[PDB]
């Protein structure tokens, strides 16, 4: 309330001839300041916005609207000389034009300005105003706390200044830069407007010195000895270049203490959660004296969808024929009018960044290890869709622009082959050759038309899987998929069915060298090969096992990628090195993360200097184009500080339920029936891969027309060369037509396969949650791994049977039995009994005949549990009272009714 007087009376200095109307609407903004952005929930937001408007027409029930008007109630002294409102529209133009200048400045990164920004910059710069102005900034990572606090200060010509934090920095530094800082905010006399984030705080000693920096704005434990002394001759020269008069040795001190009050602000930037939060109140009471906080919530629906509207402008994907079918919005206010498709692919990009926010929560609810999407990653998902249709558009232009000079080679050949007539043999074989390459490449430049249509939708949901998929196992990756298709198909934005992710964001060579570096053929490891391989955020690896950081390794051998970690103490000095040079540098180890990679991972590397530095740290170092930092780790499941989650591309190698499910059912269509499998690679084969042999081919041809300058004499140099493009076009063609047969006994083959897949996983999981149950119990990967090979390659039952139908079933019988084998090889003699019959239970399931009978076997474990006293007594003489209960609690279950 005290503030609040404070604020109205500030309003009122320079006005004059207010109405009641201003009067009440400057004490609503007031309010609003002080007990509205301080609300975590929307729905406290209104509630508030609500009360105030109700409380203000019952206090007063005879004023005009002019007390609300539209609920954006802002005040800006930059317009004019008073603290006179302004309205949105003005203000957002005179931000933009100062922003264009704050772009010459620093920070070319463009920004979106909406509702949101403005109110944020606004109240910054109202706590900027006051002279003890300290903020508290809670907001998620990437809402751009920090850009919005520089590019305010920078308006209010405030020199931000920030610390540069490492594993090795330690008090004294921090002492010494606080005593920098002060220096600077009263010596000088220079407006510092000095910022810190969670990351820059290791060591409590930092909070009880903003403690006395905030509360009191002197540091007592600060300044001894020669640095008191030098202190207070700078600060004497101060005052006298100030025009102050110079005091006693107390009261300089005193002066000096009052010029840091007024010159010095400290924002604190932290993470909305309320559980730190709890303890940083008690590390600094002064976090809540000195600072107003200022909570920014998540990106709103709005913002995101101005976000994807604004950045998705360079691309064209301005489509004519366009229908709108259903109502499937997400914004929900602007420009909901019949879209020209524009408006729906930024639509579906903001439904993804929501159905991530959903599949987080279900996560949540329905387990754990659940990780927080930050607004960083929709800008780094817009980046990747912007940089994947470029490539996706300009690829298949320069091949139609060589599908069109290739025609007009034939035509000249035609020309040539005119001139000639006037063998004759040889002339009506090209003619009709000829004829047929006329029509099979009209055929491909329809083709390359109805491309057009689908690359749109292909692009989008490429980067969404690539951008924002990652860290989800094999099952979410496939359930985010499959809503984001139907979500896209909904709003009837053209996308090809059955797209194949692997096959469509890599080709035949890269796929195969990954294969060569040591790469499981495991579709997940070649969806994470190109998540590792395209990226804008420097990928942090997760894999239980090795097999990710040697294929990195080999990957990279030729570069010279060194091998380091956070915990080695040269570190840094192996880092520099790697930076300086343009060598990649692995970092394994993620769990001590150092801070000092900060400005690295953020990528704000200063373009506006000369040469490219980064200021790592004090020293500025040249950024080398070529430097790829990496990050790995060694455990399966960690929680990870947020501030990390949104600099980095969670690339995940953990294994999963649903991925050895893919895997055992991969390998046994490999093994048995390999010609479905073969079909299959086909398939994959047959989107770009075909087509780029095609080309190939196609090149082939050119080449050998003018190599042999249209020959007549010798015509079967290039009649056999048609010849092969013919028969492979007939050949694609029939693999074409045959899409529909073919994943129509796929699909059957794959199914009949399902209940092997699963009984494998099932039984590998049990092995590994088998630690339970003794601690001598550990069984790795490999050796189930080895288990079904042997299953597989060297079963002595399958050696004479053939039939597939047989082989299945002798297969499941014999890896039942084998795993039992070499499981309980391991086991006491008293859980062969509990393995056995759980292996029974998994082979129940497993079977069709007969059900599951899950009330049965949860009865079996725990429903005799139950507690019930009624009936217990014993009513034949050949009972006692533990059988009469067990009678009791059996009569319970359903199938005993009548015992
Ligand atoms: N209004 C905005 N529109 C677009 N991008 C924005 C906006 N505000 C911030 N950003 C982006 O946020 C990133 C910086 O976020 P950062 O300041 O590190 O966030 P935080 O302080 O919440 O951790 C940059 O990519 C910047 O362009």
């Amino acid at each position: 309330m005290t503030r609040w007087v404070r604020g109205i009376f500030e309003a009122l200095r320079p006005l004059e001839t207010l109405p009641v109307e201003g009067l009440i609407r400057i004490w609503a903004h007031e309010a609003l300041r002080l007990f509205q952005d301080r609300l975590v929930e929307d729905e406290e937001r209104r509630w508030t916005d609500e009360n105030i408007d109700t409380v203000a027409l019952k206090h007063f029930p005879n004023i005009d609207r002019e007390k609300a008007m539209s609920r954006p109630i802002l005040y800006s002294n930059w317009l004019s000389k008073d603290y006179i409102p302004v309205d949105q529209e003005e203000l957002r133009d005179y931000v933009k034009a100062r922003l264009k200048v704050f772009y010459e400045e620093e920070l070319d990164v463009p920004l979106v300005l909406f509702n949101e920004v403005l109110d944020h910059v606004l109240r910054i710069d109202r706590i900027f105003r006051q002279p003890q102005g300290h903020l508290l900034l809670i907001g998620v990572s990437g809402a751009g706390k920090t850009t919005l606090s520089r590019f305010v200060a920078w308006m209010n010509g405030l020199s931000v200044y920030q610390i540069k934090v490492h594993r090795k920095y330690t008090g004294e530094d921090f002492d010494e830069d606080l005593r920098t800082v002060l220096r600077r905010s009263g010596c000088k006399n220079e407006k510092i407007a000095f910022i810190m984030d969670e990351s820059n705080v290791l060591d409590s000693g930092f909070l009880e010195r903003m403690n006395t920096l905030l509360a009191n704005g002197e540091v007592p434990g600060l300044f001894e000895g020669d640095e008191y002394a030098t202190l207070m001759t700078q600060c004497k020269e101060g005052a006298q270049k100030e025009g102050l008069m110079l005091d006693s040795h107390e009261e300089l001190y005193k002066w000096f203490t009052s010029q840091v009050i007024r010159n010095l602000h400290v924002v604190f930037t932290m993470n909305p959660s309320s559980e730190g939060l709890k303890d940083r109140a008690a590390t600094s009471p002064a976090l809540f004296n000195r600072c107003v906080l200022n909570w920014f919530g998540d990106w709103s629906t709005e913002a995101l969808y101005q976000v994807g509207k604004e950045f998705t402008s360079k691309m064209d994907l301005e489509k004519p024929n366009y229908i709108v079918p259903d109502y499937m919005p997400v914004v929900y206010d602007k420009l909901p009018q019949p879209p020209s498709h524009r408006e729906a692919i930024v639509n579906s990009c903001v439904f993804v960044h929501q159905t991530l926010h959903q599949a987080n929560a279900r996560l949540a609810k329905r387990g754990g290890r659940t990780m927080a999407i930050t607004p960083r990653h929709y800008l780094d998902f817009i980046n990747h869709y912007a940089n994947l249709f470029h490539e996706k558009r300009s690829e298949l232009e320069e091949q139609q622009m060589h599908l069109n000079v290739g025609l007009r080679k034939i035509k000249e050949t035609v020309d040539q082959v005119e001139e000639l007539r006037r063998k004759v043999n040889r002339s009506t074989a090209l003619l009709k050759s000829l004829s047929a390459e006329r029509e099979r490449w009209e055929k491909t430049s329809e083709t390359f038309k109805n491309q057009m249509s689908t690359i749109a939708g292909d692009c989008l949901l490429s980067a969404a899987f690539i951008a924002y998929a990652g860290y989800f196992d094999q099952q979410m990756r496939q359930n985010l998929f499959t809503t984001w298709s139907h979500h896209l198909q909904q709003a009837n934005i053209q996308f090809r069915t059955d797209i194949a992710r692997t096959e469509y964001l890599s080709n035949a060579d890269e796929r195969l060298r990954w294969q060569a570096s040591s790469l499981p053929a495991d579709d997940l490891c070649t969806e994470n090969a190109i998540m590792l391989k395209r990226f804008n955020r420097y990928p942090l690896i997760i894999d239980p096992s090795g097999q990710a950081t040697e294929f990195i390794m080999n990957e990279y051998k030729d570069r010279k990628i060194t091998r380091t970690s956070f915990l080695d103490d040269a570190f840094r000095k192996n880092l520099e090195s790697a930076l300086r040079f343009g060598n990649p540098l692995l970092v394994q180890d993620v769990e001590s993360y150092d801070p000092v990679l900060n400005p690295v991972l953020n990528r704000e590397v200063r373009r506006t200097g000369g040469r490219v530095l980064i200021t790592l740290g004090d020293q500025d170092i040249d950024l080398s184009p070529s430097f790829v930092i990496f990050l790995s780790t060694r455990d399966p499941t960690v929680e990870f500080p947020p501030d990390l989650c949104s600099r980095v591309t969670f690339v995940n190698f953990t294994v999963t339920r649903s991925s050895l499910q893919s895997q055992c059912l991969n390998e046994v269509l490999k093994a048995e029936r390999p010609d479905v499998d073969e079909k299959r690679s086909d398939l994959l084969k047959l989107q770009g891969e075909f087509q780029l042999r095609l080309r190939q081919l196609e090149k082939s041809l050119l080449q050998a027309l003018n190599e042999v300058k249209g020959r007549i004499l010798d015509d079967d140099t290039i009649i056999t060369t048609l010849e092969n493009l013919k028969r492979e076009a007939a050949e694609v063609t029939r693999k074409v037509e045959e899409t529909d047969i073919v994943m129509q006994e796929v699909e059957t083959v794959s199914q009949q396969y399902l209940p092997l897949s699963t009984a494998c996983s099932s039984i590998y999981f049990t092995m590994e949650s088998l630690k339970q149950i003794h601690f001598l119990y550990q069984y790795s990967l490999q050796f189930f791994l080895d288990i079904y090979h042997n299953v597989l390659y060297e079963n002595p039952n399958l050696k004479g049977v053939t039939d597939h139908t047989q082989r299945l079933s002798i297969i499941t019988k014999d890896l039942f039995q084998v795993a039992f084998n070499r499981v309980a090889r391991g086991m006491l003699h008293q859980d062969h009994i509990t393995f056995a019959m759980l292996l029974a239970r998994i082979k129940l399931k497993g079977t069709v005949g007969e059900p599951t009978y899950d009330a049965e076997f949860q009865h079996f474990l725990r429903g005799n549990e139950i507690v019930l006293s009624a009936g217990s007594t014993p009513r034949i003489q050949g009972l006692t009272v533990e059988q009469a209960e067990a009678v009791v609690r059996l009569s319970c279950l359903p199938a005993f009714k009548d015992l």
